[PDB]
This record gives C-alpha cells, structure tokens and sequence, in this order.
C-alpha cells in the first residue's frame, strides 16, 4: 500500500494500535516516565489518523522502522538520559535501527514491581480503567523488552477479565488474588520459555533447533506430509531467529506471514485450525501456536517397515542424512504424541549413531537389526519416573510431596543454597500436581514443558554464583541429556555436614500467625538445614523428628502462653532430637 502506517491502523484497530505503539515504545525508552509515552502514543495516533484519510499525506509514505525512528530521535533528553543511544540518531536507516536494536537493556535495574492491596487495586481500576491498565502495561514493558508485544497485549485483556469478574465480587481477595498468582507464573513461564529458546538457537546451532521443530511438528499435525512439515520447519526457524534478534516489527511480519500461509493451507495440514484461522490478524499466530494435537490416520504402517527391515536402509541414510534422519523423528513422533520431544530427539540420536556405526560394516540389515530393541529402555525412564512420582503424589499432597523432593535434593547437592533448593522442590512440586492430573497419555509432555523452564532457571543461577561442578556438568551439556543427568545424581558420599546452629533450628511465635504460604517456607528451610546437618539420617529417623516438629507447632500454637512454649518445648526437641539423629 502507499501508506503502512494507514494499513497497519486499519486492521489493528484505534484501541489495539495505541497499546502496541506504547509497548514498543516502552521496550526501548526504558527510562522515560509514563506521561512522555502518552504522549508520544497520542501524536503517533493523531499522525496514524492522518494517513488514513489521505493516504498521500505528507510523511504517510514512510514506512514504519524509519517513522519510528524519527519519532525516537524526537525525545530532547535522549542523549542526557541514555546517553549513548542517542549517538544512534546520527546513523541512517537500516543502521539507525540496528543500533537501537543493540542499546535495548535485557535486564535493566528497576525496583520489582509490587502487587498493590486488592482494594486499591479494584479501586484504581474502577475510577479509570485505561490509566490503571496502560501503566501497568508500560511498567511491565519496560521490564521485558524481549517480550514479543502482541503477547503482552494478549495477557492484558486477561488481567482485565480478572478485575471486572473479581472488582465485583463479594469476596474480591478470594477471587482476584488466585487468578493473580496464576496469571503471573503462566507469564513468568513464557517470558523464561521464549528467553530460553533464542538461548538454543545460539548454542546448539540451526540443526539441532529444526530437529526439535520436526518432532513438535510433527506430534501436532500428524497428518500433515512430511514435505509440508519441512516448509514449515524452516519458516518457523527463519520466524525464531529474526524475532530473538528483537526487531519487533520484522518478527511481527514473518508470524503473519506464516500464520496466513497456514490458514490457506488448513485441510493439507490439520483439522482443528478451525477456530483459530478465523480470527483477527492480531491473535491468528498466539492461537495457532497453542492449538490440540490433530487426531492421527490410525491406517499408520509400521516404522520396522521403512527403517529396520528395508535394505534400503544406508542408501537412503548416505544420499542425506539430515533429510533421512528428519523423515524418521517426523515418522516417530506423529505416532507419539504421548513422548515428550526430547525423548524423540534421544530415540533420533540413537537411531543416527546406530546407522553410523553400521552402515560403515560388513552386513549392515543385520548390525542394525536390534535398533529398536534399545529404544525400549530410553522410553521407560521417563515413564517409570512418572508413574513412580505421581503415585508417590498422590499418597502424600503437594506440600508433603514437596518435602520429599526437599530431602531428595538437599542429600544430591548439599553444597547448593538452601532457598534455592527451597524454591526448586516447591516448583517440582507443582509441575507434580499439576500434570499427575492428566491421563497418562499426556504425562510426559506436560513434566517435559515445566521442567525444562524449571531447570534453566535452576542452571542460571548456578551460573552466576557456581556451587557444584556435578550441577555444573549437568547444566552445560546437551538440551536431550540436561534432565536425565539431574536424575543420575547420586547422594554426595564427600559432603562434610554443618556444625549445629541453635538459631537455626530455634522458633518463635511468629510461625502462627503467618500464611500457609510462609509457615511452609518456614518449616521447609529448616527441613533442608536439617538434612544438611544429619546427612546419614534415614528417611524414618527423619519422620520422627518431623512428627515431633509437627505437633510441637500445635503445643505451642495453641497454647495460652506462646514464645514460652516455643522456648521450652524448643529446647527439649532440639535436645531429643539431636539425640535419635545421634
Ligand atoms: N517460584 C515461583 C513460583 C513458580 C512455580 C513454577 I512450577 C513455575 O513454572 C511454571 C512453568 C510453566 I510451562 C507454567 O505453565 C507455569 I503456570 C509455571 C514458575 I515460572 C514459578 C515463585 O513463587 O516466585
Ligand atoms: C500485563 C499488563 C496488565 C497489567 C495488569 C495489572 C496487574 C497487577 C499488577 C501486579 C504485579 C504483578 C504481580 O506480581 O502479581
Ligand atoms: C529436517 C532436518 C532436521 C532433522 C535433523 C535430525 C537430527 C537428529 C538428531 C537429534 C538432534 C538433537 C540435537 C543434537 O543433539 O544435536
Ligand atoms: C507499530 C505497530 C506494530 C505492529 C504489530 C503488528 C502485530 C501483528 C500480529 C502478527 C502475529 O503475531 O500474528
Ligand atoms: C511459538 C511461537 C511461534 C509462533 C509461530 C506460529 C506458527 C505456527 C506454528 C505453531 C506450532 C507449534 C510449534 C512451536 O511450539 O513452535
Ligand atoms: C515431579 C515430576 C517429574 C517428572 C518426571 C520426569 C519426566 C521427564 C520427561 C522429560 C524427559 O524426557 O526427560
Ligand atoms: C539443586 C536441585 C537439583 C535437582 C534437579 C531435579 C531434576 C528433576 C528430575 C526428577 C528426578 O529424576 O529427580
Ligand atoms: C537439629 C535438629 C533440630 C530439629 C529441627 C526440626 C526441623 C524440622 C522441620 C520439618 C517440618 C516438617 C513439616 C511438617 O511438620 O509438616
């Protein structure tokens, strides 16, 4: 079209372009106050109305980086607040915006942002909605830079849902706080899954990144041809690497472009991208993206067929690898929705150094022949881990689950911090209660989804302050073999324990009158003190002294005269205990 800006504003819609034209802005002018944004929004708006009605107005033919440039070189402060960033401005166009691109703070250091009282909150949101929300917006904005912007805006309108349910609610607290704390993690979830996937893309190269795009593919649409999967594989990378290079409008065109190209394409591709292909511009990508497995043929041949038996077999293998390799995961994993997508690649891998080592000998039909037959156990791990786990859940509830996983932990590593272990058996916890609820079926793709942010997360902070090399070890091998070497932990037989803290193991009244979520953290710190302590003590010897902690916390909860009871009871425990732990 003659004017982008026109265009752009016409299918997104007054109220969808205001709040993106103040994300993106937000994202680079980290350091500029809410009112300068809204005003640059409204000028931008006014400019954008412009060019709608005339679509040869002065400007309007400019396309959208170089607009938004102008308008960036436009702040008069840019050089005294940002300082660098404003030598940006001398350079032209597609230099200008690169250099912007570079100045875009990952983690900048603003105070965290705090969850405000529900009533002020509730209140806020009532005597003017827009403010209450578009500021949010900008603070949460600024804070993740890297946020794809359509995705915040998508999490908004949900944080707007929650708060006209809940504002009008008799018990506003017990409907808006639960719907907080989810809301939260789910971002927190996918801000880390995002950052996490552009960390791959760096390390482990192009390959190993559409080896797992194949497999996903391929587990969604199963009826899709291979062919098909493997245009889609490679938009999708191409998609992925300019959108983690972080220039939003590029990376917003090449998901449209992709989610068009799908839509068209429907029936020689999935059946249940119905819904989802009949939406706005502004949501088509985010559904497609989380869409239900299509349901497979069921007319499937037998994998034997094509890559056991078949003396075709190395023929095909030498012609192209990667090609030959790619058609096997999509063949596998089509048929296993029910693996997780590393399980796919470590199946891949083993097939690849199979037909490696016997391709290169005598009789080739017969050195692979067993292939399969070393599937099996690569397969059963995980599900043994599964069943093991959620059964163990189940018996115990997430709290006590937790604990578990607390003594678990602490005996691997006892060199690593106690909140951290803290924090990493109670998110284990949860990624526990939160897929033994589905039917075996979809087991192990849920852990696989939750645990792989859990441990990125685990590993980045060991990366900054390194405690062990075994977590170390762990954390920088292969993407595959990260979760199978945390299980291959064994208890530290080295470990020297900690010399007794009364002040650790000592409590106060206070433990009473916190929340469920406190008095937990509370106990559950002491726990792995505990462990850290007594690293020999049996998982019984353990029970005792936490049974005799359990009801101590009631002798003096309830007790007409606390801190007295917590003082003298507490010194008896401590005493006795220390006693059984020998
Ligand atoms: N330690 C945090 C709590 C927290 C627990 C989990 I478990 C978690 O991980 C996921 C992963 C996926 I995938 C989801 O869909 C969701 I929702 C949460 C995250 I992020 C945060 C705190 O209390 O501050
Ligand atoms: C996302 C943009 C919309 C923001 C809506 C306001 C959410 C309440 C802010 C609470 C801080 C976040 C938290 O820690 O729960
Ligand atoms: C469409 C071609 C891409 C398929 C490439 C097949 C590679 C299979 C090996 C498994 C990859 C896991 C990543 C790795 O360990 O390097
Ligand atoms: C300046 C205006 C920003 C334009 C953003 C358009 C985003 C389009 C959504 C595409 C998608 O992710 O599916
Ligand atoms: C996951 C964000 C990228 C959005 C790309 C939309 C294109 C449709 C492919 C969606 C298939 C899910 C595969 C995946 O997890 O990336
Ligand atoms: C607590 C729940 C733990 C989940 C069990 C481990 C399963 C991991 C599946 C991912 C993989 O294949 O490595
Ligand atoms: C520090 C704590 C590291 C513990 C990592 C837990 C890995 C989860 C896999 C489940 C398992 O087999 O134990
Ligand atoms: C040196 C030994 C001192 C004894 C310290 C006791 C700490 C154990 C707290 C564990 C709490 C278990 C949680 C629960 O009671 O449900």
């Amino acid at each position: 079209h003659k004017s982008e800006v026109a265009h752009r504003f016409k299918d997104l819609g007054e109220e969808n372009f205001k709040a993106l034209v103040l994300i993106a802005f937000a994202q680079y002018l980290q350091q500029c106050p809410f009112e300068d944004h809204v005003k640059l929004v409204n000028e931008v708006t006014e400019f954008a109305k412009t060019c709608v009605a005339d679509e040869s107005a002065e400007n309007c033919d400019k396309s959208l980086h170089t607009l938004f440039g102008d308008k960036l070189c436009t702040v008069a402060t840019l050089r005294e607040t940002y300082g660098e960033m404003a030598d940006c401005c001398a350079k032209q166009e597609p230099e200008r915006n690169e250099c912007f691109l570079q100045h875009k703070d990952d983690n900048p250091n603003l105070p965290r942002l705090v969850r405000p009282e529900v009533d002020v909150m509730c209140t806020a949101f009532h005597d003017n909605e827009e403010t209450f929300l578009k500021k949010y917006l900008y603070e949460i904005a600024r804070r993740h830079p890297y946020f794809y912007a359509p995705e915040l805006l998508f999490f908004a309108k949900r944080y707007k849902a929650a708060f006209t349910e809940c504002c009008q609610a008799a018990d506003k607290a017990a409907c808006l706080l639960p719907k907080l704390d989810e809301l939260r993690d789910e971002g927190k979830a996918s801000s880390a899954k995002q950052r996490l996937k552009c960390a791959s893309l760096q390390k482990f190269g192009e390959r190993a990144f559409k080896a797992w795009a194949v497999a996903r593919l391929s587990q969604r649409f199963p009826k899709a041809e291979f062919a098909e999967v493997s245009k889609l594989v490679t938009d999708l990378t191409k998609v992925h690497t300019e959108c983690c290079h972080g220039d939003l409008l590029e990376c917003a065109d090449d998901r449209a472009d992709l989610a068009k190209y799908i839509c068209e394409n429907q029936d020689s591709i999935s059946s249940k991208l119905k819904e989802c292909c009949e939406k706005p511009l502004l949501e088509k990508s985010h559904c497609i993206a989380e869409v239900e497995n299509d349901e497979m043929p069921a007319d499937l041949p037998s994998l034997a067929a094509d890559f056991v038996e078949s003396k075709d077999v190395c023929k095909n293998y030498a012609e192209a690898k990667d090609v030959f390799l790619g058609m096997f995961l999509y063949e596998y994993a089509r048929r296993h929705p029910d693996y997780s997508v590393v399980l796919l690649l470590r199946l891949a891998k083993t097939y690849e150094t199979t037909l490696e080592k016997c391709c290169a000998a005598a009789d080739p039909h017969e050195c692979y022949a067993k292939v399969f037959d070393e599937f099996k156990p690569l397969v059963e791990e995980p599900q043994n881990l599964i069943k093991q786990n959620c059964e163990l859940f189940e018996q115990l509830g997430e709290y006590k689950f937790q604990n578990a996983l607390l003594v678990r932990y602490t005996k691997k590593v006892p060199q690593v911090s106690t909140p951290t272990l803290v924090e990493v058996s109670r998110n284990l916890g949860k990624v526990g209660s939160k897929c033994c609820k589905h039917p075996e079926a979809k087991r192990m793709p849920c852990a696989e989804d939750y645990l792989s942010v859990v441990l990125n997360q685990l590993c980045v902070l060991h990366e900054k302050t390194p405690v062990s090399d075994r977590v170390t070890k762990c954390c920088t091998e292969s993407l595959v073999n990260r979760r199978p070497c945390f299980s291959a932990l064994e208890v530290d037989e080295t470990y020297v324990p900690k010399e007794f803290n009364a002040e650790t193991f000592t409590f106060h009244a206070d433990i009473c009158t916190l929340s469920e979520k406190e008095r937990q953290i509370k106990k559950q710190t002491a726990l792995v003190e505990l462990v850290k302590h007594k690293p020999k003590a049996t998982k019984e010897q353990l029970k005792a002294v936490m049974d005799d902690f359990a009801a101590f916390v009631e002798k003096c909860c309830k007790a007409d005269d606390k801190e007295t009871c917590f003082a003298e009871e507490g010194k008896k425990l401590v005493a006795a205990s220390q006693a059984a732990l020998g």
